[PDB]
């Protein structure tokens, strides 16, 4: 089995897995919609009671599987629980990252396309201070790129440029993945993470120097880091925070598990796991939180920035921020550095959610790396045409896989590892080879607090929160993908028989 060459390259590959579009795009929008600092308390508690323990569980399950030659959950679940239902439940750890990949790689492709155009200066020109006259050209710029419907039909029409950039983005993902774990993912991470970090720091400094009659960047930081204890009674904030924690740390995606299955059976996962998780949180609360919101607040004030963050999820990052930047000398270039940052952040993450399917084909169906990567790219590429051409298909996939799926799957992998396999075996498996030991309090968190936390959350979700007819096209398609992956698991157990 392939293994990570260096401890550092492992940390950075895992950090790269976690540090992505979620830190710079999803987090600020989530924090601004939910009272800024009112969001941060549940977010921290979620990190301590959900984020940390599940990260340790997923590293453990991964290393455990990999030692027996299996990198994915259909098989790993079966090792921990010798039951046919374990294999079926394990299909979600191929389904979730695959469905997520289908839309995530497309959003990643936008950032590349915007980087190219912002570098070459093919950008909208606002007139030489009326906000709507400055924002609109950048709105139209995004709308033409992705092809937002102009009438009644729920159909998108991406520009020719957007389509070819998607193709290039796929080609780039493939070229990294085809070289494997040490020479591909690890090598790229060593280049990509330092670049990503430097670009983000530069932008944070640049944003910190912004001031208008409407405000400063520091008003954005005060909005984000000032608690509201009255909001702590609102369950919506808690549901939002926990969802962000999952998405941001790549928990419940089978992506951490798979990367961990290339950690040698002896090697530490406790300190490594905690460091990768902590690097992500820095890049999210310090770097990601410091760019978009403070810049929006400076130029528009708090209440306008909140309203912008509620307008959509891509309004802030693809419209508002580059619009703001265009009002400053060297702004088109500053736009380029932002989108380049986003591209590298997306790229290190999307290779993490394509690798589970690659690992399944190699481990269970015995395809070569080349064939496994090429077929995985073909399924993502083909499937992506749904997200590219059907309005709100992205939202449907992001809901079922990226939102509901991950929490369900997190609770499931915890029940399988810590309740069925055995709480004492699991704990032994986590700490085995550890540089540091996991605090004793976390045994009771993992066994009782985390699962009760998530079960209560999911109860309120499917009873107090659960559209156009076209959402059924996407549901149909992704259900079919699940059935298809079930077929492959079936074929894998048959190959093992013969
Ligand atoms: C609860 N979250 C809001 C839904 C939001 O989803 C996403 C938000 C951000 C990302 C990103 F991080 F960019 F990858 C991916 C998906 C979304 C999806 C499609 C359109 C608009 C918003
Ligand atoms: C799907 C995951 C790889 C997403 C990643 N953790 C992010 O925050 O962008
Ligand atoms: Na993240
Ligand atoms: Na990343």
């Amino acid at each position: 089995r392939e293994h990570w060459a260096t401890r550092l390259g492992l940390i950075l590959a895992m950090a790269g897995n976690a540090v992505g579009l979620g830190n710079f795009l999803r987090f600020p929008v989530q924090a601004a919609e939910n009272g800024g600092g009112a969001f941060m308390i549940p977010y921290i508690i979620a990190f301590l009671l959900v984020g940390i323990p599940l990260m340790w569980i997923e590293w453990a399950m991964g290393r455990y599987g990999g030692a027996q030659g299996h990198g994915t959950t259909p098989a790993i679940f079966y090792l921990l629980w010798r039951n046919r239902f374990a294999k079926i439940l394990g299909v979600f750890g191929l389904w979730i990252p695959l469905v997520v990949a289908i839309y995530y790689v497309y959003i990643e492709s936008w950032t590349l396309g915007f980087a190219i155009k912002f570098l070459v200066g093919l950008v909208p020109e606002p007139p030489p201070t009326d906000p709507d006259s400055i924002l609109r050209p950048f709105k139209e710029f995004l709308y033409s790129y992705i092809g937002v419907p102009k009438g009644d039909e729920p159909i998108l029409k991406p520009s020719l440029f957007a389509y070819i950039v998607f193709l290039i983005t796929m080609f780039i993902n493939v070229s990294i993945l085809i070289r494997g774990i040490s020479k591909g993912i690890e090598r790229f991470a060593k280049i990509a993470m330092p670049t990503l970090f430097i670009l983000a720091v530069f932008l944070v400094i640049r944003v910190f120097l912004l001031e208008t009659p409407n405000g400063t960047a520091a008003d954005g930081l005060n909005f984000l880091w000032t608690p509201d204890f009255e909001k702590l009674k609102d369950p919506g904030v808690w549901i939002a925070a926990v969802g962000q924690i999952f998405f941001t740390l790549s928990l419940g995606f089978g992506a951490i598990i798979t990367y961990a299955s290339y950690v040698r059976k002896d090697q530490d996962i406790v300190l490594s796991g905690l460091t990768a998780a902590t690097l992500n949180e820095k890049a999210e609360v310090i770097l990601g939180g410091s760019i978009s919101i403070p810049a929006a607040v400076a130029f528009f004030g708090v209440a306008n920035a909140v309203a912008i963050a509620k307008a959509g999820a891509f309004n802030l990052g693809f419209i508002t921020l580059p619009a703001i930047f265009s009002q400053t000398a060297g702004g088109t270039f500053l736009g380029f550095l932002w989108f380049f940052l986003l591209f590298f952040a997306g790229l290190t993450s999307s290779i993490a959610i394509m690798q589970p399917m690659i690992a399944f084909l190699e481990d269970e169906l015995k395809l070569s790396r080349k064939h496994a990567v090429l077929w995985t790219a073909a399924i993502v590429f083909f499937s992506a045409h749904l997200v590219m051409f059907l309005n709100k298909s992205l939202d449907e996939m992001d809901f079922w896989a990226g939102t509901i799926g991950v929490v369900f799957f997190g609770l499931t992998e915890l029940i399988i590892f810590f309740w069925i396999f055995g709480a004492d075996k699991a704990w032994e498996e986590i700490n085995r080879g550890g540089i540091i030991k996991v605090p004793r309090i976390y045994y009771y968190v993992m066994r009782y607090i985390t699962p009760a936390f998530l079960a209560v959350l999911l109860v309120v979700w499917a009873r107090e929160y659960i559209t156009h007819w076209t959402v059924w096209i996407t549901r149909f398609y992704i259900i079919g993908l699940f059935l298809f992956l079930t077929f492959l698991v079936f074929l894998a157990e048959r190959r093992r028989n013969h």
